[PDB]
């Protein structure tokens, strides 16, 4: 299926970048080094709500590595799940690797489908790494993307 290249920043202008083996870190980058910046591939996914949100799948581009939220050790989690390359991407995924993107101003927001009201946030510091949070305080929601190719 078409899958749309794009590169996410924060709204505080931190981009991500990927670091342990299966890890998402955000972190201030300057121009020299937006390049080491993960490209994420976006797929629309059929089993939809619509609402007024268009579900999504993010993969990371030329991997067969997707988010997806599970429920572990008690607390919703994000994480970069490794599927198989012959499968993926597939036009119904897998209700935790669906992503509902709402647009707010420039701003869009990933609210995870599996369990609503959580997003993929940043946190106020650097290094410390991209996670599934409910928005509280220190916790950066809305994102900024950059089309890529």
């Amino acid at each position: 299926i078409r899958q749309l290249h794009y590169r996410l920043r924060d709204e505080q202008q931190k981009s991500l970048v990927l670091s342990d083996p299966y890890e998402l870190k955000a972190l201030h980058l300057n121009g020299q080094n937006i390049n080491q910046q993960v490209i994420f591939s976006m797929s629309f996914v059929q089993g939809e709500p619509s609402n007024d949100k268009i579900p999504v799948a993010l993969g990371l581009k030329g991997k067969n590595l997707y988010l997806s939220c599970v429920m572990k050790d008690g607390t919703p989690t994000l994480q970069l799940e490794s599927v198989d390359p012959k499968q993926y991407p597939k036009k119904k995924m897998e209700k935790r690797f669906v992503f509902n993107k709402i647009e707010v101003k420039s701003k869009v927001e990933f609210e995870s489908a599996e369990f609503p009201n959580w997003y993929i946030s940043t946190s106020q510091a650097e290094h410390k790494p991209v996670f599934l949070g409910n928005n509280s305080g220190q916790d950066i929601i809305d994102f900024t993307m950059e089309s890529v190719s």
